[PDB]
């Protein structure tokens, strides 16, 4: 062992197979009695919104963080003259679904109140890009399969069919344990005729937000709340929930669906409930981890395709204090696809390919300015992002045998670039990963539309989310962000104890 | 000829019939919860009874 170099210590281990001996202290495992289950039917469910306001049982009894809803829908189908005729069903066995997740991206925003002190999320364009970002198999078949769950892989829908990963086709032709497409979803079919469909059934969406928490994981509730309530609101179209392919839309339309409408019924929520047992006493007052995330938009006026490129920058920004970590993407934008509704029905949600990307941080400029797109993918994959080279930079031939058929090329579906603010975006001496403030930040980047027809005007999203205490004492809510000083940033000292591979498994 | 006679009103004393946690008696405050869930049928013949 001292035979090299600087000497080093010795230590011997057993091999798996055998200890024999180590200290073995039998556990007895214990948590409090009676856990219970209450479905809170909303008051004053609407068309437009719904609203849980549901109390806590005793005020001394902890509140488990999986919280979820479901909702009892119905939607009429129907045909439109021309195109017309027109002759197969409305509904088509491989080319039809909900989109993913349904209610989810439907919903305008969502905020519960705590104790109450509200905390509120944006969910319909922050979801649809966080969902890529830290979920592996285990969980994907997991909590997260209760509703709609297969993003979409394919720059358009039209192209899929009939693949064996079509985004949106029947349960049979999903490989054996693995994430099935979004067809499979069950649901009554009260009628289905050239003309006209109509069906019904109950979706379960689980909120997101924190507190409360979509991984797998687990985590002690939040007690001893006094008295807590949701609040969705949902934007108006209403006819982004469905999904269609162009395949069957041909013609000089134009296409079958236009136009269809839903219905709700009463929805509730689910919270449940454990009681602490009178042996072991929670303390008075408590305090929790809370994250934020907030995104920054612009919208520009050129117009790039079917595949070509160019460049573009986004308004500057003023952050209060660092975020913990930031995402950044190019996505198709919305002031189109919210006219004349076969648009709504027809585009998935895929993000334009990134070429490169330099941003700034506090005045630094040109930050990253000489990194290969491939040199963005290695992190994330490292702060969890979950699909294949040929994902990010989407682009992929696939030729065509026979004289003479030129090779088609599709677009995969593009990219989105997550980097953590501290692990990689490098801070001043003195520079926790949350402290105010104030720092300017602007992103510069260059990106292509790959996605073969047609065109179009492009946004870009940057969704920051920051890291506050909040502390749940009854019965306020008291939330300091930015908790370090800058003067105990310096000569906080370092532990050896902590792996920060475990750090970044709490999410998030 | 079937007639509807009537229903019951049942009431339960709470020390009694419902049972309470050690440290609680019918003084004793505060701060509990109750909901009710219960399976009815109306036996009057003549008019729907909207409950």
């Amino acid at each position: 062992m001292s035979n090299s170099a600087i000497p080093l210590n010795v230590v011997a281990v057993q091999e798996p197979r055998l200890e024999l001996n180590n200290e073995r202290t039998w556990v007895v495992v214990k948590g409090g009695q009676q856990v219970t289950y209450y479905p809170f039917p909303s008051t004053s469910f609407s068309s437009n919104q719904f609203n849980f306001i549901c109390n806590p049982p005793s005020a001394q009894t902890v509140l488990d963080r999986l919280v979820f809803i479901q909702v009892p829908y119905d939607i009429t189908f129907t045909a439109n003259p021309s195109h017309a005729g027109i002759t197969e069903n409305l509904l088509q066995p491989g080319r039809d679904a909900f989109r993913a997740f349904p209610i989810s991206s439907i919903t305008n925003t969502l905020n519960a109140t705590i104790n109450g002190f509200p905390v509120n999320i944006e969910l319909a364009q922050i979801i649809h890009a966080l969902s890529r970002y830290h979920t592996p198999l285990k969980v994907k078949n997991g909590w997260m399969s209760m509703q709609p769950s297969f993003e979409d892989n394919y720059q358009s829908y039209r192209d899929a069919d009939g693949a064996n990963n079509n985004p949106l086709g029947v349960f049979t032709s999903a490989a054996g344990l693995s994430e099935l497409p979004r067809g499979s979803y069950t649901m009554n079919v009260v009628t289905n005729t050239t003309t006209t469909a109509r069906i019904t059934g109950v979706l379960y969406e689980q909120v997101f937000l924190p507190p409360f928490l979509w991984d797998g994981e687990q985590a002690g509730g939040l007690a001893n709340l006094t008295s807590l309530t949701f609040n969705w609101v949902l934007n108006n179209n209403l006819a982004r929930i469905w999904s269609h392919s162009d395949i069957t839309n041909d013609v000089s339309g134009n296409s079958t669906i236009g136009s269809m409408n839903i219905s709700f019924q009463q929805p509730s929520m689910y919270l449940g409930f454990v009681t602490p047992r009178l042996n072991i006493p929670i303390p008075p007052r408590i305090t929790y981890p809370y994250f934020k995330l907030s995104r920054y938009t612009t919208q520009f006026q050129n117009t790039l395709a079917p595949n070509a490129s160019s460049t573009f920058k986004s308004n500057v920004v003023q952050l209060d204090s660092i975020p913990r970590k930031l995402y950044l993407f190019v996505k198709q934008s919305d002031n189109v696809i919210y006219q004349n509704l076969n648009n709504q029905i027809t585009t998935p949600d895929v993000f334009l390919q990134i070429n490169n990307l330099n941003l700034t941080w506090n005045n630094q400029q040109g930050i990253l300015s000489g990194a290969s797109s491939q040199n963005l993918y290695d992190f994330s994959v490292q702060n969890g992002y979950n699909k294949t080279w040929s994902e990010f930079n989407g682009v992929t031939q696939q030729f065509n045998g026979v004289s003479g058929q030129p090779t088609k090329v599709i677009g995969l579906e593009g990219g989105i670039v997550c980097l953590e603010l501290g692990k990689d975006v490098g801070l001043r001496d003195d520079e926790a990963e949350g402290v105010i403030g104030n720092f300017n930040l602007q992103v510069q980047m260059t990106v292509t539309n790959t996605n073969q027809y047609v065109t179009v005007t492009p946004d870009m999203y940057i969704v920051a989310v920051y890291d506050g205490t909040l502390v749940i004492s009854n019965t306020s809510a008291m939330a300091s962000i930015g908790v370090a000083s800058k003067e105990e940033v310096l000569n906080a000292r370092i532990t050896h104890g902590v792996s920060y591979n475990e750090l970044q498994r709490i999410y998030g």
